[PDB]
């Protein structure tokens, strides 16, 4: 008998479909608690102390995850992240300088908060001028609804949430091809990877078979009607919404799995641990994350 608790957030992605099947439940046998989290702080935070034995995070979170050497190892990618991120802010808002003053709003360390760092260097504002807020998704939206911010990074449901009355002035596809590229990744900790192998492997399984039919023909796939609101219901977004987020991805095949898990991905937390620790959000990195990444579960 295996308990493992899952923690998972709320980007609506062809995984979500093997989510709401208990896909993974089934394949493995093991009780599966599935732990909706609001960001990936919170995640690290459960699995530094042993409440969540798999997690979702975004790249940041990761690389201070990783910074902080808590015992997890990403296994799997589940995204790489385009404009299903976004930083959505008052319709006023009309051009990057005119952030300079205003309130807004990210998760502590999300990717979105480093995508907005990113963002202001791209576009040669300091972040000392811009007045950055850290609220966790729930709080953006119902700050954004009385008007007590000016804009927000964020990603679904909250970035649907404003934009039905907000205005997009980038998006992470965008600050991914400036030169700061954000994922979101699976984790698992070594004490559970040690006794449960076949658990961690059946769990990349289920992740991996759900996306490759998106892969291979995204409008077949949304064309399913329950593909579509399998991840409105986990989400938490309209359904009308899901194929737009869907699209504001990409998704990887096995081969692609592995490719990027032997090299690319050890890269990418290195440079987004230096990005941090240049921007003040980390103290110490590391030259090498080899110890937080591993193809042997896919």
């Amino acid at each position: 008998m295996v308990n493992v608790t899952v923690a998972y957030q709320t980007s609506a992605e062809p995984a979500k479909v093997a989510q709401a099947d208990n896909t993974f439940a089934k394949e493995s046998g093991a009780t599966v608690d599935w732990r909706k989290f609001d960001s990936g702080a919170s995640i690290v935070r459960a699995l530094a102390s042993g409440d969540v034995q798999i997690g979702n995070l975004g790249s940041s979170p990761l690389a201070v995850a990783a910074s902080q050497q808590v015992p997890i190892e990403v296994f799997l990618l589940a995204s790489k992240l385009g404009n299903s991120e976004a930083l959505v802010v008052k319709k006023t808002i009309s051009k990057p300088e005119d952030l300079i003053g205003k309130r807004i709003a990210v998760p502590f360390i999300s990717t979105t908060h480093y995508s907005l760092l990113a963002a202001l260097k791209h576009w040669g504002i300091k972040p000392g001028q811009v007045e950055i807020v850290n609220l966790q998704p729930p709080a953006i939206i119902a700050a954004w609804q009385r008007g007590d911010i000016d804009g927000a990074y964020v990603w679904a449901p909250a970035v649907n949430a404003l934009e039905k009355d907000g205005k997009v002035l980038t998006d992470s596809e965008q600050v991914g091809q400036w030169g700061a590229p954000t994922l979101d990744v699976w984790v698992v900790r070594k004490d559970f990877a040690e006794k449960h192998p076949e658990v961690v492997k059946a769990f990349a399984k289920s992740a991996i078979d759900a996306q490759q039919p998106y892969i291979a023909n995204p409008d077949v796939w949304l064309k399913q009607p329950e593909n579509i609101s399998k991840l409105a219901r986990l989400s938490g977004v309209p359904e009308g919404d899901v194929p737009g987020l869907v699209k504001g991805n990409t998704y990887l095949t096995p081969q692609q799995q592995t490719a990027e898990l032997t090299g690319p991905v050890n890269k990418a937390i290195i440079d987004t641990a230096q990005f941090l620790k240049e921007q003040g959000k980390v103290p110490a990195v590391a030259n090498d994350y080899s110890q937080y990444v591993t193809s042997r579960f896919v």
